[PDB]
């Protein structure tokens, strides 16, 4: 299990990353910040600024610090809490994947791709940002990249829509199509499975109501975060829903014939780099968001 | 006299494109509306969308229009105000320049040179402006360009820092330099002039003083227009001050033994493309900064 050597180099790398950076002046991004990569050597050796350790010798790459640092404070996200979180507690594995001990952040691995995508998507994400308070889209709070005997290690550290705190009785995984979008049987035999699209619309035919005021809103910043995606020419997103049915941060909905309850949501899967027409993820979009916006929730 | 058949064209055309923009319903910027350049033809002859006009035929290019839409409403110019000051009242000559009959607009000429970098500025301004409310830069409403018989005339609609509705004692256009930095005779026997550095140094050697409060944001917030500024290799900006001695949406300043006055300023000159080291911008931003910081403004 070297798995518990990345752990390792993530955890100790993220703290000389961002302690390193908390003791520096604070300052507003720049269009330059964005390309930047930062790196630093950790040797089982230890270094003069850089301590042993029992995994193999590494260097450790962050990427983009000043505008992940911005990123993290517009979402709340104190620097304490983000290092105590992820460095100063177990990692958890799942099935390549990560959790903090404390269930509010995630660690997937991406492929160079991906992260790359990432790279020049960061822009358009500050653009977002700053007039879409309300995006649903992910959260990065951190994109990082361990080298460790030759591999490279390609890490986006974000936001857990659905974490242990609260308990979801129904996970659905949407995106406005049909073709195989049914739980698998091997899912459909989980503890709360993720149902997808025609599970939702049998299993939930009325749908889910909110009231006109938290209705139009959630319809407002979907059309939103849809344009931008778009334009930046991805598709194969998902509007992740998880439902808790009542016996506090998300979205107070009623059930047709059914106790009050809240829904937690926000998209997923959106590091999908774009042989397809260039129409076609504005379609993908349009259907989207009128599915989520007429089938999944109604006033 | 095509003074009065630019003013016309630049009249006619701003209407039609703003007016037209504000029937369209609103949307966040993207990265893509930077880059977007849209025209409109105006036939002497009249068109189906078009009116005819005594002056020469011509086709009216706005460019990057979301966005400065976007910049208006971040400023406080409401559109129809905007339309208002810059359409439906003659435009004013000066000495390639205009202002507005009510004095709160400007419009400066610049070179494609000019144009085309302040195009490539958008993305770092759109960041300026949403880090730093109080920047002190340019505030620019609009890019034009007006295509009369093959010419190309490329307008920016910005404010007027120092309008009629308040009286300036002194004119001040500072730079950190010294060399030349006196004002010319001729200029010294205007109505009130605009000295430079030199002449600052000896009518005002007590300097200028603030509060405390009112000082270090001021230092604050210029630390970040010329840590900016630099960013984009920028320099031979000056400093304008306006000074009025007093007997309101400016400055509260003191007076070496003299009365309390309201102090007027802003960033000029912003569009300087760039033999000169890697090194010097940022040096030009740290004495123009100190400079201001130390000499000009005092605690």
């Amino acid at each position: 299990t070297t798995s518990s050597a990345l752990k390792g180099a993530i955890q100790l790398g993220i703290t000389h990353s961002v302690g390193s950076l908390s003791q520096k002046p604070e300052r507003d991004v720049l269009m330059q910040d964005f390309e930047v990569v930062e790196s630093i050597f950790f040797p089982s050796q230890g270094s003069s600024s850089t301590p042993g350790h029992h995994h193999g010798d590494f260097k450790f790459k962050t990427y983009a610090p000043i505008a992940f640092r911005y990123f993290r404070e517009m979402f709340g996200i104190r620097p304490d809490d983000y290092l105590y979180s992820l460095c100063n507690e177990p990692l958890i594995e799942l099935s390549l994947f990560y959790v903090s001990s404390d269930d509010e952040f995630i660690i997937k691995t991406v492929q160079h791709k991906e992260a790359e995508f990432l790279q020049t998507l960061l822009p358009g994400y500050f653009m977002n940002l700053n007039q879409n308070m309300r995006t649903l889209l992910p959260k990065f709070y951190g994109l990082y990249c361990v080298q460790a005997d030759g591999k490279n290690i390609r890490i986006v550290v974000m936001n857990n829509l659905l974490p242990r705190a609260v308990p979801m009785h129904l996970k659905f995984a949407l995106k406005g199509s049909t073709y195989k979008r049914r739980a698998s049987p091997k899912e459909r035999s989980k503890g709360v499975p993720t149902y997808k699209d025609l599970d939702f619309m049998q299993d939930m035919p009325e749908g889910i109501l909110l009231e006109n005021d938290h209705y139009t809103a959630l319809s407002r910043t979907m059309q939103r975060d849809c344009r931008v995606l778009q334009s930046f020419k991805i598709m194969d997103y998902s509007l992740l829903v998880g439902i808790h049915i009542l016996h506090m941060g998300g979205i107070p909905a009623f059930n047709s014939k059914g106790e009050r309850l809240l829904v937690f949501i926000g998209i997923i899967d959106i590091l999908q780099s774009y042989t397809v027409s260039v129409h076609r993820p504005s379609f993908y979009a349009d259907r989207f968001q009128k599915f989520m916006c007429s089938t999944v929730f109604r006033k």
